[PDB]
């Protein structure tokens, strides 16, 4: 059935013809100035980053060949003339620099600058540009672009282009040291002559730019990149502020993890666990690089189960996509994710020690995420790492108290859980008579776990009544699957269930078959009464039977909402109080 | 107050010079190889699209015959990936011009207007081969003139050599000498994965290593009336990656505000409760792109194509998020209409759908800002009614249209089931009015109606709420029982006084109500729904008693004859009333109090 036409049949005949690749410049502009980014607004991000680079370069040159203005990014909107303007007080550009850097696509003076630095210099980690195309994103939104630039040298210039394959350059007077870029906005892009709009964009992408940013004379970016500062020299109130900002929330972080590492990768990061539990009516961690936003929802840096974390991750040597809203597929990113997952797990274990009470609450609220982690990830090594966070009750421990899976195993022991709705049902299991996982998805969780600690874990799964016994089976027909006697004290009866699967598959139903078994205490003065009132008062006996049964179901946690019984109970009480 | 440096002070001195834009060619090639596509694998998509273009160009010119296929071959030994197409090929000046020049697209200049089949556009996809390859060889036969075959060759150095060659078949063959880095693309299973993912709907047949791949019809682009039930079942299973079938299918086409070609399926399966806690493919020109639906419509599976969405150069991003919000709103409106239509066509089937997917409506209502969208979604909700018989579902619309002209509100009552609603103490009270009352039985119905607030400018008010408001109006309500069967005002006063002492710190108020019949008492709270919700993490509760009720009269009698029993009874009545109110905490602690009440009451029996 095979059909392949591919065959080694070709032979070159003759020689020569060496050619150089070329570039259709006019179309390449158009690509850059249109087809690169998801949203037009990104041109602000690009021009501010460029201005930041011009300031960073000035700062760096003055370390050594020191000189004397303030280092600032200024924005101005003109809604009437329909312009947007940005000015920096940076190194500026001479004529040669404008023709070269602005007039050549893919040429990056800032990349050249970066390559020539001592790799330890502070400018090494803060210069943003590398691709040599960002500036052309202005033509995304503008028919005319004007650049006024004064070098920090021994003549000011104006660079001008409509974005159609040509530009002009003339000498300019009255040009302040640095660079002024004026965009004559297109009709459909006039929203960028709106102050509120430009403000939105600056704070979205450029809020943590090193240098101060002014819009129409007013400072904006008062927030500092906490993730780049020394952990122990940050306050509790600053995290509170920063968390809220980056999480877009209004509560506190209940956990803060400030993780810096130069080690497997450059990592400057902060992670928060919200104080508030998430629920039925609901951002993630954001990815930055050199203080500039890449993704508000970082996709490939953390596992999926860790998405309950808010915060920030910034690497400076992470390979960026040309759009600067994506990462390139890389072994570094698959490692960073492995590193962050292990670091966050170690952090949460440390918290289960520092404050086991507090961790308990955190596992109530977010423990569903670990459970998901175990069921999803393929790596068996990792499944047992996440399983270190799980908490349950034990057969041997008391109620309301939990333990980790790593609580030893006590001699030969080489494998012991019963997933049940609640305590009372578990302690009365047939298969318990040989761990207590009361939470939902606990079964499915350990069923995917399969092993922990190389160890194992498998689903541990007088005669005066008789008439009464036989009578109740005639009243509660197809409600229970059996009725028996029991030696119970304060309770007239109790409800026990055999298969724990049958109890789950029943609470999800909002008769229902689960083969429930009702055990009766013939030492109770209610059962004693029931026996008598059987023949003495059949209609009162019926009411009292259904109550005792209902009561036992409630006490077993198999009747959470007793609304159905209230009318009938009221009737039993009046009948029962007829006497008094 | 202000600090602004920008001033209109720059003036041009003297003449200027004109310049042309230039390009750093080697660095642009670097960018395409290393920084343009976020995933290496899409070099396969780009080469296949390029080959598909060469075939459409041949077909077009073949309206002046030959076979028209795409061949992939993977040499694991030699570390080689090959693609051959039988299309229009290219001559020497075509090789030199189109392959040698970045951002040059033959498949663009070609567009003599009439097709919508051509994919090429940007002029860079071919160079995506250098993501994964040290060396690329191209063999191309122009198939036009007395034109020779040619071999184009490049190591990715910014240089390429061209010689004329023999035994070059009609079309183009591209050989990638893969990098040790990416030898996965000489794996047949791996290369198949990539074709299935991006190029599964390509027009022409694609063979991998001699086996024809199971490419599909792009169903969403076709005439809705020509697609059989069974064709939808198959496509559903493909796009959802499912093993069941659709219960609803919406094939939606529009040119109107936006170009839309889409298919939406609602699975026959109930959504997994685990998957809800933890959806639709987006295409252009038969090639896959990667929210578009509102989050509450994430239960839909299916596909969306729109020619108005512009692609980015990487072909993985969309380019006007105002366009997407517009598209999202249009689809949401259409899906709502569609489901309303299905409610009318088959109400029985829609009950099943509502029962299995209702939670998504409720979510969408609770999480929307815009009231109009809340009310749009709320059209999908179904309830029972005090007007209609048991079992019969209704909507807010049918409630609205039943409303007498003067009536200003929509009354509801939330209970577990019909029987409890019908015999609810809160409904007994509403029955004294002649207003219709909606009956809502799902867990989060009340929460949904609190967030909904109003519908068609009519306020949503619970029975329980409206019962409290009627206190601060004229009672006006007369007891169901005559004065003969009730406690005298003097015995009632005495009983309240005693009850106030026995429940001191548990109730704000105790008072009699004439608005009950069957029940001894009830708990009222103005904001009952809100209270009920908050309890799903004391109050200011009011207990209202029925002095015609036998249990209450007996309570009044017991407080003097058997005070301990009287207090025990009162505790259970208040407990009972809190349960009926849906305000009870753990009911288990009471079971002990109840058993010791029951024994002591049944003690003279
Ligand atoms: N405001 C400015 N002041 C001084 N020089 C500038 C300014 N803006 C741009 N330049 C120079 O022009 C070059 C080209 O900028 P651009 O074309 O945006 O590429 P890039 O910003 O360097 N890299 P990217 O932003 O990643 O595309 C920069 O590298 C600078 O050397
Ligand atoms: N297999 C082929 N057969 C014939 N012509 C081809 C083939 N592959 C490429 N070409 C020609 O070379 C041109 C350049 O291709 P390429 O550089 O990939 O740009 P593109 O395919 O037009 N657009 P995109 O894929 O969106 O970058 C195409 O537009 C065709 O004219
Ligand atoms: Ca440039
Ligand atoms: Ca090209």
């Amino acid at each position: 059935t095979l059909h392949n036409i591919i065959t080694d049949t070709e032979n070159v005949q003759g020689s020569f013809s060496k050619h150089e690749f070329q570039a259709e410049t006019k179309k390449l502009l158009d690509i850059v100035a249109r087809s690169l980014y998801s949203e037009k607004e990104v041109f602000i991000r690009e021009l501010i980053s460029n201005g930041s680079d011009a300031l960073e370069k000035l700062r760096h040159r003055m370390i050594t060949a020191g000189g004397d203005a303030p280092m600032e990014i200024h924005l101005q909107t003109d809604s009437v003339k329909g312009t947007f303007t940005i000015q920096d007080t940076g190194v500026g550009m001479n004529k040669e620099d404008l023709v070269s850097n602005l007039g050549t696509i893919a040429r990056s003076g800032s990349k050249a600058f970066l390559d020539a630095l001592q790799n330890q210099a502070e400018a090494s980690s803060s210069i943003i540009g590398q691709f040599g195309v960002g500036f052309y994103s202005a033509f995304m939104v503008a028919d005319k672009v004007e650049v006024y630039s004064q070098s920090a040298e021994a003549p000011g210039y104006k660079w001008s282009s409509d974005g159609s394959g040509v530009f002009e350059v003339a000498e300019a007077s009255g040009v302040r040291q640095g660079t002024k870029i004026v965009l004559h906005l297109k009709d459909d892009c006039k929203e960028f002559s709106s102050e509120d709009r430009v403000k939105e964009v600056v704070t979205k992408y450029s809020n943590f730019v090193s240098f101060p940013i002014f819009l129409n004379g007013r400072r904006l970016n008062t927030l500092q990149a906490l993730w780049m500062m020394e952990p122990k020299d940050i306050s509790e109130w600053q995290h509170e502020e920063f968390y809220r900002y980056v999480a877009q929330a209004y509560d506190k972080p209940r956990y803060t993890l400030h993780y810096r590492a130069d080690a497997p990768l450059n990592i400057r990061s902060i992670f928060y666990v919200p104080e508030m539990k998430p629920s039925m009516f609901d951002s993630s961690v954001a990815l930055y690089s050199r203080k500039i936003l890449i993704q508000t929802k970082a996709t490939d840096i953390l596992p999926k189960w860790l998405r309950f974390l808010r915060g920030v991750v910034d690497s400076e040597d992470i390979p960026l996509n040309l759009s600067r809203e994506l990462l390139q597929e890389s072994a570094l990113i698959r490692k960073l994710r492995d590193v962050l997952q292990q670091r966050v797990i170690r952090f949460l274990l440390d918290q289960s020690k520092k404050d086991p009470e507090k961790y308990a609450r955190f596992f109530e609220d977010y423990g569903l995420f670990m459970r998901e982690g175990i069921v999803t990830t393929g790596e068996q090594s990792v499944k047992e790492d996440i399983a270190k966070l799980l908490r349950f009750e034990s057969s041997a421990l008391p109620a309301g108290q939990q333990t980790s899976l790593m609580e030893y195993s006590s001699a030969g022991t080489r494998n012991y859980y019963l997933c049940a709705p609640n305590r009372h049902l578990a302690e009365h299991s047939p298969y318990f008579e040989a761990l207590f996982c009361f939470e939902q998805f606990d079964e499915l969780t350990l069923l995917h776990l399969r092993e922990f600690d190389r160890k194992k874990l498998i689903s541990a799964e007088s005669e005066q009544a008789e008439d009464l016994l036989a009578w109740m089976r005639n009243a509660l027909v197809q409600r229970v699957t059996n009725i028996k006697v029991t030696p119970l004290d304060t309770h007239p009866a109790m409800i026990t269930v055999l298969e724990m699967g049958a109890a789950r598959h029943f609470l999800r139903t909002q008769a229902q078959i689960l083969q429930p078994t009702l055990e009766i205490n013939t030492g109770h003065d209610l059962i004693k009464k029931l026996h008598a009132l059987k023949d003495s008062n059949p209609e009162l006996a019926q009411l009292l039977l259904e109550q005792i049964y209902d009561n036992a179901m409630i006490a077993a946690g198999l009747n959470e909402d007793p609304r159905p019984m209230i009318s009938r109970l009221n009737q039993l009480l009046t009948r029962a109080l007829e006497k008094h």
